[PDB]
């Protein structure tokens, strides 16, 4: 028996932007209040976790774009 | 018997930004309160963790612009 | 028997920003108040954690562009 | 002619208060937000003001009770 | 002719309080933000005035109590 | 003609208090933010004032009783 396999994806796309000013961007929270209970806390295996938190952002990237691609090839007798 | 395997991906895309200024962006929290309260912590394996942060980010790229890929290949009798 | 591989993927691709001035940037925070309280931790394996931040950032950077690119292989009888 | 006057009010009153504990007490507010605009202001005679204010009080006294009491005598011919 | 005057108030009452344990009392607020905005002010008698505060207060006496009392007396041909 | 006047107000009372342990007070602000704007004052006569205060007070008395108690006479042909 015989077995042959080839595996040439062709990538040649684009993600792109353009733009003038960003300009004026406020951001002025008046701040709230959080409280949180607890007794105990178990995170085995790979938790991502955030208790209790009272947090403010200002993403402002000019591009922000973004591409993700994956490949994979499996074999067996 | 034979096997033969050819894992030739060609990669040949772009990710890209154009700006002019960004100018005026403002953060200015009126600062909030955090209470927390917890008894044990048991983060056995891999765990990521945040608590009582009250946290501030003013993240402000020029690009912000991001590419990610992944290839893999596995054989076996 | 007899087996054969070729694993030889050409990336070519690219990622790339332009911009003009990024100018006023203001990031002014009222100061808030945090309280965090717990008995027992044990972070037994791998574990990234952070408790009662109060923190601050601006993070600016003139490109911020990124890329992440990761390759296997595996064999067995 | 003749004129006689006789001003002798009697006052005798008590206000009073008892009180066991007054324990837990608790005021917790949650920041708001206020905004105020104006031109021009003419506060020309005897005025009270306040503008803008974002304002938090306890007031909590063991007593707090009050008397007030005004006498008052004219003549003319 | 003859004019006669006796102005002869008594004066004799109390303001009294009794307490046991004040205790406990809170006061967590979490920040708020205040802005005014205005071009002239021309605060010409006697005017009192409060602009843009923010203001925090917890005032605990252990008597709080107040009187207030006031005589006059007047003449004329 | 004749004139007699008698001004002899008699004041016995009293303002008073008593109390056990005041104990336990907290006064914990998350600070907020305060902006004020103006282009001209002219606080002329007997003004009392206070601009773009954030402004944080614990009065915590064992009494804080008070009185007040004005007289006045006058007189004319």
């Amino acid at each position: 028996g015989s077995v042959q396999i080839v595996y040439k994806p062709v990538d040649l796309s684009k993600v792109t932007s353009k733009c003038g000013s960003l300009g004026n961007i406020h951001h002025k929270p008046g701040g709230g209040q959080v409280e949180v209970k607890s007794e105990k806390l178990d995170f085995k295996d790979r938790v991502q976790s955030k208790i209790g938190s009272l947090d403010n952002i200002t993403h402002v990237p000019g591009g922000g774009n973004k591409k993700i691609e994956t490949h994979k090839l499996t074999f067996r007798e």
